[PDB]
């Protein structure tokens, strides 16, 4: 058996190996769109990770951890629905949510817009919002798909 | 009076021209390393910002919010006293913990161990580290020093 | 008296050992500006540089050409006079345009604002639109804005 | 409809998503070659974009403004044909010409000069040079292939 | 006939274009590695390249020349040898050791360590540490594997 | 006292909390100039280090390894006498050599160049160029100063 100190830099190591322990983090633009638009904001990355997270309504995120890597992600479902979505699609209520998100059997009510993030013309991730009561209309737009063009050049 | 659509557009522009609405996160590595020695893990800039969290003990968490920029912290006091420390510090018990961390009335029951982040030799923050029961060794400090190399590298 | 060859080469070398013989140029930004807002624009270093310029009316054009390196800038009264603004100025028209652009002297019935480029809080230049006829709305300073913001995060 | 604000802030990002709305200017280096060997000198990219431009005689460019993002390039017969030449091609003249660039139908009596920009073993780039009355010599191809080299080296 | 120092600028610029004429070295790593284990150390790429370079046993390096490219390497079989290794291997030593270097034959007391190198979960080199002597222990095991680690984020 | 597997680790992390452990070589530049000029080549930092070396005479290397990390570098006397050298000094032979290189008296036969490394108006290293029987001539000048610069544009 190796010894504890040798075990306990493998862990490390492995946490490293996989990151650079180091991750990017755009939680500073989710709350500060969260807090102008009331919202859920998940900023995700187009391989599931997430790396934007305000949560208005904790009980309703979609946020799951890793067991094994303890990364932020989003299912594989969601994931993959995402990427199917290569234009802004705005004010998705409430059963045509589930063509897209099929776990939000109790959260039909809300209005969830999904923008993609795009750098230098590639699908980089993408940014989800989701509020309760009030439709997103086109000044709430222009604030999230400038900030996805942000993220996408801060990606890229 | 500006637009609403101003307004809110100031609101991010002042996040992104300040932060960019950007970070660099330890969380993963902070993470590992607190399993690994089942410590309260904080990784700290330079000006007090923490980068970098993992709580095993959360009710002795020192990290505080920015009221008006949203950040994770520490204090100004703390901040600077984690500066004066340039050397590592192992094994801060009991009321020698308070010249450097005076809000810690409570607990001079804990082991905490303070390790400069340099890159190219430079002071670029602090990785602090706490537990109870059991003092820091040196197989710890090794695990200790060299993550926080590796955040040097990560920052610099 | 050193071949001609070595005086060429020497020549190039300066100037590749002073700059590259390289810049940044946001020509692409200040032409899509200049498209949407139907103005002038100017994308000014904190040093005076245009690096990026689009012109409507050319008749207009403020930019001067740097007598050693033939690189395009604003004098040095227009350059150290936008640096003195550190907020927005929306809708400079007619006389008070000459308190900040003393040589606008049949150009007075121009609207004109003016938007700092800051980044990481820092001054790292200014944006200048101007256009006839029309003044600048919120909505257009909402373009101006978020767009002198990209700069900030692509110079920085 | 999209209200106006949302049309050119997509507008602008357009522009951005693709480029960013940065270019990287070798127009700093085309002035020096320009002033050295007394000629036009064109830094066109692989896709045909003029990422470097100096014109010792103005009337004879052949720069064009694309229709919509205004970029200057060159046409796409003179970019596909520029890549045809793998090695430097000296001192083309008039008749050769024709079978590169065709539309220089007065400017028979210019020496011409073609040098590939090649990065990181690829090709990135050609450096055009073209004057009257004096031929290139193998000294100025040293200028011309080193300057090339360096354009190489800052793409790359 | 090219003159000399066009044909001399051209061997220059094949370098520059190639390679630049730069490298990433780790020499003052495997410097510091080999003076804590007293090893030879061969910081090497996926490719063969060797990065980093350190020889206590002058004699037995096991470097070699690219006849072309100049660089310093391993042997085809050597390279590939080292990549089928998927963890660590320690004290290679014997007969064992011609099992993944071939040419071992006058060193086969010698005992050897083959760390892979990983930056985010992709195979980017070996560090391959030798000595002779003294068996390779666990906390030599923590300061090798941990400095493979280091050598990975900065390859990445 | 600190454990052995700490004092080594401690030592490890200076070297990377220093330098990264990693460093840029341009050995690559020195070799295809020491071949083009069958001469010695020293690509040397502004504080003495040796980044890239050729030698074609290995018996006159004026390279040292640091007594306690053995990087390569010149004596502190040969690196201050290089700065005080402000543009191209050619062909310094034979007893004048001394007022620069005083350990130089069985090598006074030599002709040797020093050319400046400049990059971004700084004094970033120095290029020395050293041969036996044959002076420089300006066709030699052009390649070292362009390659000085072309290292100038790398560190930078
Ligand atoms: C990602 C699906 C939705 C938006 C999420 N469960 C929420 O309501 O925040
Ligand atoms: C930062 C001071 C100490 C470490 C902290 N309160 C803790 O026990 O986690
Ligand atoms: C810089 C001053 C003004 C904006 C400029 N002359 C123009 O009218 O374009
Ligand atoms: C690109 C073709 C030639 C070189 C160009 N029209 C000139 O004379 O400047
Ligand atoms: C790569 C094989 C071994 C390690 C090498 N010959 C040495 O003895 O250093
Ligand atoms: C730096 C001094 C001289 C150049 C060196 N000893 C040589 O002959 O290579």
């Amino acid at each position: 058996m190796a010894s504890e100190v040798l075990q306990k830099t493998r862990k490390i190591n492995k946490t490293l190996q996989t990151s650079g322990g180091s991750s990017v983090s755009f939680d500073l633009l989710a709350g500060a769109l969260g807090d102008v638009l009331s919202s859920n904001v998940y900023v995700v990355s187009a391989k599931g990770k997430v790396l934007g997270l305000h949560l208005n309504d904790v009980q309703d995120s979609s946020v799951i951890e890793d067991e094994y890597t303890k990364q932020k992600k989003f299912s594989d479902e969601y994931t993959q629905n995402v990427l199917k979505i290569d234009e802004t699609l705005e004010n998705l209520n409430g059963e045509k949510i589930l063509e897209i998100f099929p776990e939000e059997h109790g959260r039909l009510q809300k209005y969830t817009t999904v923008v993609p993030i795009l750098g230098s013309g590639q699908r980089l991730g993408t940014l989800v919002l989701s509020r309760y009561s009030n439709s997103f209309n086109d000044d709430d737009l222009v604030i999230a798909e400038y900030s996805a063009t942000v993220v996408g050049l801060e990606i890229l």
